[PDB]
């Protein structure tokens, strides 16, 4: 179990050190052979070796079985050239080892019902993972520009795009209550009656997995109406930027949203909330992103779906008896750490 | 007060009636001047002249002050030319009065914060008027084609598209609280930073409104997280369509919510549902929509703000006394619109 950590800068390092705890504990007590280094990333980087992601940091990800990311940002660089902003060097990490999916997971842990904005009634159950597409779409399609009377972009897609994306889609969905939803805009978009047409074409392959489509407006609908009646949705770049987005406020609060970025290289789970550079070091921060990040590499990088779904309980626990501040509570994140190491 | 009735196929012709009613009694009680006539229009036109949007019906729209439409679409015609099929009478009729935004509101009613799936507190006081590019965007844009390979759209938008519709969310909004929030994706769109950069030329001229940019997804989240600090949400095509939907939800249901299409013609007035073909004659279909859409007309074609803010109230009282099916209750289309008269 070889594992990269960068743990990044403002509470990146903080959170990702909860997550190692109760890591080091899960394998202790397990026998897990868990191996692992810290490598420099992002703004922390940036001082030391002037970009964001390093070579010696490119070669720990790469002989890594997965990668254990935290946060980068920060206003100390947020004045830098794009080219080697922090933010960047999660674009190049993700392009190195070709991450095309993004897994999204949204669940309403039990008992969290109220810190949701839906109802408890349609906040409880909910369990969705959105699966959305990395590098395609209208996010990075020719041409595009502007002028002085107008601008564009150009949302384009490949057969072998949407293909190897479904098919992260229903893999993932085999494991989970087997039910996948792919979302486009079919009705009056050509790439999404050629994002379905080839789902379609995926999915027969995956006969013991339920295939449902929807258009992106009204899934947003059922997001908000319905979530726990979906299981993972699949979808494009720039639709499931905004579905995810959606699905993120369904549970609560965003600093309880752990992330994780499939693709052909080393696969990097990370906290999808920021660097809070402000509360940086205050040891405020919940660690429940990072803990949870850590439960998904677990399950989607080595299997151990048992241990990850331990290590998640703990956390819905932990986050029962002794919530953090962002919870209404008082549970800084060395407290906390402690509580979830108990369901462990 | 001339209207141009195009009560359309489906449930068209009978939510339509219903706020016909309304209007006549709204009118005769208090002296309005309103005088129309409907016309043939979508499927049923199509059924007498082959033409969804007739040349007698096109005349009857110009001649007219404002247009009070149904729905249109059906099985009947779901197999014709797209030239001709009723969906694309919409788009005839929406350019043969360049009508470039849809207004498309959302207000929780008082008293009827439990009818949402938002918690009462984030459901109440939520009134927002999500103003939708209408002729352009990825919706229209050329290229855009298919093949074994891929398939491609094209989002385009013109500094002289941009400004009329972002004109249309400044004056509604110095008539409701003063507030704007133009949408966009600029953080990673060409379109986007083309939009903003628009947008914020044109607020120049309305000071005394307050301009807040935002981000498509980001808004995603606030609008079910803080729906009421919301007020005039401008935004483009896709994502109009996106927002408009999500907002939809936020009151209920969607067979509650009306319509309009502003521009430099005659304005058009309709309810955002679909024709509902099968459930169409059986006198069980929710007039709160196409009545809503009447009162839109009432404050947007005439001024008649007053008049338009009764006729919402009494359909708010309506569907609080006497609950359509949808409502969970059993006041069919002719019952409910009595009681809606009511409050009139």
């Amino acid at each position: 179990m070889k594992v990269a950590v960068l743990p990044g800068d403002g509470i990146g390092p903080e959170v990702t050190e909860a997550a190692l705890k109760v890591l080091r504990a899960l394998d202790e007590a397990e026998g897990l052979g868990l191996a692992y280094e810290v490598f420099p990333f992002g703004g922390a980087a940036i001082d030391a070796f002037g970009e964001p992601f390093p070579e010696p940091t490119r070669k720990g990800v790469e002989e890594a079985e997965a990668v254990l990311l935290g946060s980068v940002g920060g206003p100390k660089w947020d004045g830098l050239p794009r080219k080697i902003r922090p933010e960047t060097g999660l674009l190049s990490l993700r392009k190195s080892q070709d991450l095309f999916a993004n897994l999204r997971p949204a669940k309403v842990f039990p008992g969290l019902e109220r810190l949701s904005p839906l109802k408890e009634e349609i906040a409880r159950g909910v369990d969705v993972l959105i699966v959305r597409e990395l590098t395609g779409g209208i996010y990075f399609g020719e041409p595009r520009g502007m002028s002085e009377a107008e601008a564009w972009n150009t949302e384009r897609y490949s057969k072998p795009e949407v293909e190897r994306v479904a098919r992260v889609a229903f893999e993932l969905a085999r494991k989970r209550r087997k039910h996948v939803v792919s979302v486009d805009k079919a009705n009056v978009l050509e790439v999404g009656e050629f994002w379905r047409k080839t789902v379609e074409e995926v999915g027969r392959g995956y006969p013991d997995v339920a295939l449902e489509h929807q258009y992106v407006d009204a899934m947003a609908m059922h997001l908000v109406r319905s979530p726990a009646r979906f299981d993972v949705v699949v979808t494009g770049n720039i639709f499931g930027d905004i579905l995810s987005d959606l699905a993120s406020v369904l549970p609560g609060s965003l600093g309880l949203l752990p992330s994780a970025s499939l693709g052909r290289g080393t696969p990097v789970f990370e906290p999808v909330h920021g660097s809070a550079p402000d509360i940086a070091g205050k040891g405020i921060a919940n660690p429940t992103a990072a803990i949870l990040s850590a439960a998904m590499m677990l399950e989607h990088a080595f299997g151990l779906v048992e241990l990850a779904r331990k290590v998640e309980d703990a956390v819905a626990k932990a986050l029962l008896e002794t919530p953090p501040p962002d919870l209404g509570g008082s549970a800084g994140t060395e407290a906390f750490t402690a509580t979830v190491g108990m369901g462990i």
